[PDB]
């Protein structure tokens, strides 16, 4: 069976374009558009990989992965950043993240990186 | 004048193997150990040729890549692979790659390969 990626960005168009892309390259995807619709589906649909957006509403990118560390759920997260909103990756470490996309990107950089990471596990 | 190569590898052994060669072949040599001083110095000292590794600390290859792209810089550049870490070549080229090597490879390969990119240009 399909590796299942939840994906979580407030624009629109960026989900569209991450669902499209990911279920054409056989992954089941499912999505969420702030960080509270976020935590629930993370906890309740337990993804193979969490694609997060650092600014997010309601909670945010960190405050995501923190709450997921603090109920010691380990999921392979994916962060997204807006151009020039440079994100500590030290800080990104203690959160549980493992690979960081600068938006915009492009549908094989995605690709390239979803694989990379379900490989490392 | 000799050209100049920037070696990039977060193993230090590879480093040294790269600069060695390299310097006995007729190149000048400058390093890098994390994708933050690879670009650092890719911008400041305009290398004529860069060899990267595409797993790097701070900033992967990609990113350093895909940064140099944004920047309308245009650098040769050898990519590094590691064994069973196949890379999508295509995805390559819109980044800017120019060729490809795997580790482990031999003081000739990498000679060879340096070359041939520098005589395209
Ligand atoms: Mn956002
Ligand atoms: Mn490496
Ligand atoms: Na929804
Ligand atoms: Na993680
Ligand atoms: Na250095
Ligand atoms: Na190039």
């Amino acid at each position: 069976m399909n590796k299942k990626i939840l994906v979580v960005d407030d624009e629109e168009s960026i989900v569209t374009l991450l669902q499209y892309n990911l279920e054409r390259s056989g992954y089941d995807v499912i999505t969420a558009s702030d960080g509270e619709e976020a935590l629930k589906k993370a906890e309740t649909e337990k993804p193979d990989l969490i694609v997060l957006d650092v600014m997010l509403p309601k909670l945010d990118g960190i405050e995501v992965c923190k709450q997921l560390r603090q109920q010691k759920l380990m999921f392979p997260i994916l962060m997204l950043t807006a151009k020039d909103e440079e994100f500590d990756k030290v800080l990104g470490l203690e959160l549980g993240a493992d690979d960081y996309m600068t938006k915009p990107f492009s549908p094989r950089e995605v690709n390239a990186r979803v694989k990379a990471i379900l490989r490392r596990s």
